[PDB]
């Protein structure tokens, strides 16, 4: 049993709620909550920089300061740092952008590295300013993440229309 409440169960192991995935951090101080990071950790919009703003910009100088020592991430790869006051960790992960013409294939290599967290609140990665189709992004995540995910979908249409197109 864990403190996620409202979930609409897809499978097993995952599990979905229209809410803004800022908001549902603070509520539930998750061990582990997903950033839609992008390789350099530039926090500046999207779920990035809200999350990094409800940090008050620390998350965005703790990460300055990682990619100073380790250079930038892979797309498809990850990080764990702090979830500051947001959660116990942030595993940031870098999905491709399709804007910018990167592989979709990585999508599913993104969402491996949630396979490294018992549980996790998170986004649907590479959809929203990432480009992606989020309907593709959902079904990606049920056929890779094989751990508890509990995924936050902020626009309501959006929720609706991932859950209608499901089963
Ligand atoms: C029109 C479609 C909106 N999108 C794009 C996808 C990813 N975005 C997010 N996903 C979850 N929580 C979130 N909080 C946010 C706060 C923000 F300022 C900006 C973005 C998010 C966000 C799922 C979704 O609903
Ligand atoms: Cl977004």
């Amino acid at each position: 049993v864990n403190s996620f409440s409202g979930y609409l169960k897809l499978t097993d192991n995952v599990y979905i709620k229209n809410a803004d995935i800022v908001e549902e951090a603070k509520k539930v101080k998750p061990t582990v909550v997903v950033n839609a990071a992008n390789v350099y950790l530039k926090h500046g919009g999207g779920v990035a920089g809200a999350l990094n703003k409800a940090t008050n910009n620390a998350m965005q100088v703790e990460s300055d300061d990682y990619i100073a020592t380790n250079g930038p991430l892979k797309v498809g790869g990850s990080c764990v740092l702090s979830g500051h006051n947001l959660a116990k960790h942030c595993l940031h992960v870098v999905g491709p952008n399709v804007n910018k013409g990167e592989d979709i294939q990585l999508l599913k290599s993104a969402y491996e590295n949630f396979n490294q967290h018992e549980v996790l609140l998170a986004p649907l990665l590479s959809a929203g300013i990432f480009g992606a189709d989020p309907i593709h992004s959902l079904r990606v995540c049920v056929d890779t993440v094989r751990t508890n995910v509990y995924l936050a979908v902020f626009d309501k249409n959006l929720y609706d229309k991932l859950v209608s197109s499901f089963l």
